[PDB]
């Protein structure tokens, strides 16, 4: 039992959205994520 | 690989929001799963 909530009516709680460069835009970049530190 | 995708950034893809019945009242009501056609 627990609180009461419903599911994402947008991902539909899914956990995908897109993203929001068009309204906007970023300053970041991709990487690669190295064995070290996974978490 | 998949295509380019954020998780939501509201529920932070885990999937519960709070209703919606302050904006607008809703209609419907609660019942019983029988065990008959539980999908
Ligand atoms: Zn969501």
């Amino acid at each position: 039992t627990g609180r009461d909530s419903v599911t994402c009516p947008t991902c539909q709680g899914t956990g995908r959205i897109p993203r929001g460069q068009e309204n906007q835009l970023v300053a970041l970049i991709p990487y690669s994520d190295q064995r070290l530190r996974p978490r």
